């Protein structure tokens, strides 16, 4: 089944999902004041950490499992493939959805034409090293996650100590992670989202560039906010401010 925990009492709902080769145990940083804030609902994505019951999924598919032990209505939040995850699930399901918060996530991972992003043929080079040595390259993604930031040791030290804390993922679900992230786009169908929907970033983010939030135009009821000295990771960075945000944002949804 979904390895998920909930925490805390609050009458708003928060679910958090984690991106790619992580699991809950990322959100240990945060989770005891968002659990004095909200209902706090912390999820292994269906393969990763102790959810062990999956192979290689769609996002649809992903979707569809982590909404099946969901509570009826709350806030999504949804850090890098976490984000795809709660965007389909704002997209299938929106009376579940107060609001969409995304975080560190694109629409699009995968460079397209006019559109920037990472190269299709690098997610495909990942793709192909986990047969080779899961490990290193699970790794590599991973530290590419907190570069450029003043705690990027630290906080990089931090992820690799999540990744280990659990047993490795199977190489079909990382494989399959990676095959979501190079080939979904959802800029067109995130246009008809209506409930808030506000888009966290970091400015130093390499998976992410920041040429890509003035997606301010693209979907006009969006809403984006930028982490001056994060990078893929602002939560781990900047906890505080990251939490606050939240707390915010539950002013704006019902309970």
């Amino acid at each position: 089944n979904i390895w998920w925990q909930t925490k805390g009492q609050g009458n708003v709902h928060l679910v958090l999902l984690h991106g790619w080769g992580l699991n809950a145990e990322v959100w240990r940083c945060i989770d005891e004041e968002l659990s004095s804030h909200f209902t706090l609902h912390l999820v292994d994505l269906p393969g990763f950490g102790r959810s062990r019951g999956f192979g290689a999924l769609s996002l649809a598919d992903m979707a569809e499992a982590v909404l099946q032990q969901a509570p009826d209505k709350a806030i999504w939040l949804g850090w890098s493939l976490g984000g795809l995850v709660a965007s389909q699930i704002a997209l299938t399901h929106p009376e579940r959805v107060r609001a969409l918060v995304t975080v560190a996530s694109s629409p699009c991972f995968s460079a397209r034409d006019e559109w920037p992003g990472i190269k299709p043929d690098v997610l495909a080079g990942f793709q192909q090293q986990l047969s080779d040595d899961q490990q290193r390259t699970v790794e590599r993604f991973l530290a590419l996650q907190t570069m450029g930031t003043e705690t990027a040791r630290q906080d990089a030290r931090a992820l690799k100590k999540t990744v280990l804390a659990l047993p490795m993922p199977e190489v079909d679900v990382l494989n399959g992670g990676l095959e979501i992230l190079k080939t979904v786009d959802l800029r067109q169908p995130l246009q008809n989202v209506s409930m808030p929907f506000l888009r966290l970033y970091g400015y130093l983010d390499g998976l992410v560039p920041r040429k890509v939030v003035p997606l301010d135009k693209l979907w006009p009821h969006s809403e984006s906010y930028i982490f001056a000295k994060a990078a893929h990771a602002p939560f781990i960075s900047h906890p505080a401010e990251f939490c606050h945000l939240l707390v915010a944002l539950k002013q704006r949804v019902g309970s």
